[PDB]
């Protein structure tokens, strides 16, 4: 009806000329340069995702291309980043603080371009971090994003992935763009330990634990620099006022030891090889 008609007007009807799959729905790679195209069988959430990315292009954000659809079902074409996801790196390799810092910088820069444009991601995690072969870092999957306004600057709906969700979100309190900061802090734990806290627990158990403990403890804090140790706490602070911002954290001392983005290309190569080991 109405909402489908609005989406119909955004979608192009030109000339449309394989990752495999597939969660909601399936994602492929094709030839019409190398691209990535998703298929969903058919809503305002789709419209919001397409609009936010179409109207907020950035080198630190995976680039939108075009939109098509047959009868129902829908096609979103976007660029392809060949280095894969950060999840493949954090789960198969060890990152030094220099490499961990470099990633956080690119992510904080991607969060500063968003927070200043009244946009909260709300689903920051390593799975939603994609890598270029040159070690470039880009944010993806904005299906959970929420645009804020001068009149309404906060929200109260429970959205995101449990293990990366800030306490104020799981306790159904009002929150802002600093939930992307907590999620960044959890993603830093990924780059240290391989997993977010409580990953062995089921998602509901994790939520309960996040409400209880608040700030999560690292398995081996003594293996970290006092400057990295400081960066984490500035991300994982309970008080929203005390917790750092994308702009504020971009000027942190931990990001000065950031290695060149080229230093992430051996991590990528390792991830690629380890992805081959798991199959054979
Ligand atoms: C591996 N390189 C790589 N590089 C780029 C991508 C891009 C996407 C990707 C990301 C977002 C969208 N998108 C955009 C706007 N509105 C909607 C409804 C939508 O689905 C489509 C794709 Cl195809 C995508 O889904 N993947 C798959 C893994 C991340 N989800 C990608 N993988």
């Amino acid at each position: 009806e109405e909402i489908l008609e609005k989406l119909r007007s955004i979608v192009s009807v030109g000339d449309p000329k394989k990752i495999g799959q597939g969660a909601s729905g399936t994602v492929y790679t094709a030839m019409d340069q190398e691209v990535a195209i998703k298929q969903m069988n058919l809503k305002e959430l789709i419209i919001n995702e397409i609009l936010v990315m179409r109207e907020n292009k950035n080198p630190n954000i995976v680039n939108y291309l075009d939109s098509y659809l047959v009868g129902d079902e829908l096609w979103v074409v976007m660029e392809y980043l060949a280095g894969g996801s950060l999840t493949d790196v954090v789960t198969e390799t060890c990152m030094d603080e220099g490499q961990i810092a470099a990633v956080c910088r690119e992510c904080l820069q991607a969060l500063e371009f968003l927070h200043s444009n009244q946009v909260i991601h709300r689903n920051i995690k390593s799975d939603n971090i994609l890598l270029g072969m040159d070690g470039s870092v880009k944010l993806t999957d904005f299906g959970f994003c929420a645009q804020i306004t001068p009149e309404q600057s906060k929200r109260s709906e429970m959205v995101g992935t449990p293990y990366w969700m800030a306490p104020e979100v799981v306790t159904r309190k009002a929150y802002g763009p600093k939930v992307d900061i907590w999620s960044l802090g959890i993603m830093a734990i990924e780059m240290i330990e391989g997993e977010p806290p409580y990953l062995n627990e089921n998602p509901l158990r994790a939520l309960y634990l996040i409400a209880t403990n608040g700030t999560p403890e690292l398995q081996n804090p003594e293996k970290l620099s006092a400057i990295f140790r400081d960066f984490l706490n500035r991300c994982l602070e309970m008080d929203v006022e005390k917790r750092g911002s994308a702009k504020e954290l971009l000027q942190h001392q931990f990001l000065k030891i950031a290695k060149p983005l080229s230093s992430l290309t051996p991590l990528i190569a390792a991830a690629k090889e380890a992805t081959k080991n798991n199959h054979g």
